[PDB]
DNA sequence: AACAGC
DNA sequence: AACAGC
């Protein structure tokens, strides 16, 4: 379906960029998760994890930084906590590096497979991504990944089992 | 102060016909809607208020009422092999405070909701034997606090420890531990 | 009105 | 006193 291409649309286009260089583009998750939520894409397209490879490794890097630096340019004095990294599944083509806050506190945040693709193993951090490839060549991820998308939810602060998604979130009020 | 269906327990308890047992000091009468294959409640015929009101007072009638609900399980329920437990509800509905007596099967259609679950499978669920402690050591119990948020906990089996998303599916994974 | 978009 | 039946 179209609708899997709309992160190469959206970062051609020049009102959705937050950042950009020669080598990658941020733009906002249209249905951000967080408070903050940033997308980055390279403008040379990378189809998944499995096609990574050594020769894309200083491009991770600098997909990184330049998701640090987003951090700082656009929620510097945030004392919220950030993560970076990626999907492990995703459904949105055109690889790309998930930057969001660490409230989870958004409307767009609906359902137990939202909360368990950014805190579980599902979610692939950009360091440990970047150290495979520097040190093995290549992305390895472990088998089951669509379990974790249904698992209980639990909280990432206190580890905590909830039992609804509306109850997670009136706990994530005491963090 | 409730209404009159939290007596239930004291008018059932004084019917003979309703008494699985009886002495100068406890009786026991089969839970009326049993949440396992076996399931009885101990009272003293003296009552007791709350856990809030045990005091050192009441540690040897603790005592008999649990040695009571050892008994009844040999007696009734010795040849079924079922693993039972001993304990009482953190705050409990009805009036007057009664001991359970539940084989862990947890075998019954008077099993429906989560509430049900939790009341025995989590902390809210206070063993006879720590109660007995309790009030052994520091003379009184003492309940420990967000016992209404434990009976939100997700399902877990008490026998694997795995955590199940409905009541149906939890009824149908304790199959596979009878 | 219907529909491909390289 | 509980409790259908209205
Ligand atoms: N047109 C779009 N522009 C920006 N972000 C999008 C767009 N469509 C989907 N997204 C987000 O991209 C992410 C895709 O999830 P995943 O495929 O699991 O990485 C989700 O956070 C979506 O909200
Ligand atoms: N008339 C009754 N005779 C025997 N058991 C009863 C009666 N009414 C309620 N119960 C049980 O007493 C318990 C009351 O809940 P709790 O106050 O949490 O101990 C439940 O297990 C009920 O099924
Ligand atoms: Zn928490
Ligand atoms: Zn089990």
């Amino acid at each position: 379906g179209h609708w899997s291409q709309g992160l190469k649309i959206s970062m051609q286009d020049p009102k959705m960029q937050v950042y950009k260089d020669e080598q990658v583009v941020v733009i906002k998750d249209k249905y951000p998760k967080a408070r903050y939520h940033w997308l980055v894409l390279p403008w040379t397209s990378i189809s998944s994890l499995k096609a990574v490879a050594r020769e894309h490794l200083e491009l991770l890097k600098h997909m990184h930084t330049v998701g640090e630096k987003v951090i700082v340019d656009f929620a510097g004095s945030s004392k919220l906590r950030f993560r970076l990294g990626y999907h492990a599944i995703p459904s949105m083509s055109h690889v790309h590096l998930h930057v969001i806050s660490q409230d989870f506190d958004s409307p767009c945040l609906k359902n137990k497979k939202h909360w368990n693709s950014f805190n579980t193993e599902y979610f692939l951090e950009s360091q440990a991504v970047i150290e495979m490839v520097q040190e093995a060549g290549r992305v390895t991820v472990r088998d089951g990944m669509p379990e974790l998308l249904k698992l209980p939810l639990r909280c990432h602060e206190c580890q905590q089992l909830l039992p609804s998604i509306p109850q997670l979130k009136e706990h994530l009020r005491k963090h």
